[PDB]
């Protein structure tokens, strides 16, 4: 039958207002709430996301996991003219829906969808995509890759002192190894934010982890 993703885009195109990103977010959330797709209702995690973008005003953001473009629209609507969101999405069908979503919101010029797995694309950012360091990273992809991809970003020289990581779903279904690493490491200053999931009626959360630069090369 019809995929979730084709129906989400349909609903936006039929109900939201072109070039009004807020209306796009609200349409996605309305539809996904009515369908009882708990993990696809973004308004609770979005309050935390908006505050992070407003405080730090990043010029270059990397998103891991686009899906249908909700979080890309959410962040990009608050970015400055000339600022950039790179979003990595390994499923080309989802990349396609995200592209259509951005076009409808009028935010396509601020976002570049990179089609592939984060583990493959991250090592290409410096040379292929001319990235220096990221100002912010939003982690919202495969749970078991949050810690590995953080370590990969570190190794590839893509984080600087001040880079803000914001990780979603760190409680449900959970990213406990990622949390233990950043909270335990002197290279990250961390803050936790609670975020509710309907239907399951559970308090999930997001973690903000601000990179402080690498640990000493010596003991
Ligand atoms: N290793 C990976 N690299 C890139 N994309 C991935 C990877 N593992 C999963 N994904 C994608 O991560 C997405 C996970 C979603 N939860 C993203 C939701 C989206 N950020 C939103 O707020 O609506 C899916 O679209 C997956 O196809
Ligand atoms: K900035
Ligand atoms: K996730
Ligand atoms: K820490």
């Amino acid at each position: 039958g019809d995929t979730k993703e084709q129906r989400i885009l349909r609903y936006v195109q039929q109900n939201a207002k072109p070039g009004d990103p807020q209306s796009v977010l609200e349409a996605i959330d309305t539809y996904c709430t009515q369908k009882e797709w708990a993990m696809n209702v973004g308004d609770a995690k979005g309050q935390i996301m908006d505050a992070v973008i407003r405080e730090y005003s990043p010029s270059l953001v990397l998103e891991l996991g686009a899906y249908c473009g909700y979080s890309a629209v959410r962040m990009a609507r608050l970015l400055q003219p000339g600022a950039r969101l790179l979003t990595m999405e390994m499923n080309p069908d989802y990349a396609a829906i995200t592209q259509q979503m951005l076009n409808f919101a009028g935010l396509q010029d601020k976002v570049t969808i990179l089609n592939g797995a984060s583990q493959d694309l991250i090592p290409q950012l410096k040379k292929k995509y001319d990235v220096d360091t990221l100002d912010m990273v939003f982690l919202d992809h495969w749970k078991d890759r949050y810690l590995p991809d953080t370590l990969l970003l570190e190794k590839c020289g893509l984080l600087r002192k001040g880079t803000v990581l914001l990780a979603d779903n760190v409680i449900v279904p959970g990213t406990p190894d990622f949390l233990a690493y950043v909270r335990g490491s002197s290279s990250f200053e961390c803050t936790h934010y609670s975020s509710y999931l309907e239907y399951m009626k559970v308090v999930d959360g997001l973690e903000k982890a601000i990179y402080q630069g690498p640990s000493s090369p010596d003991k």
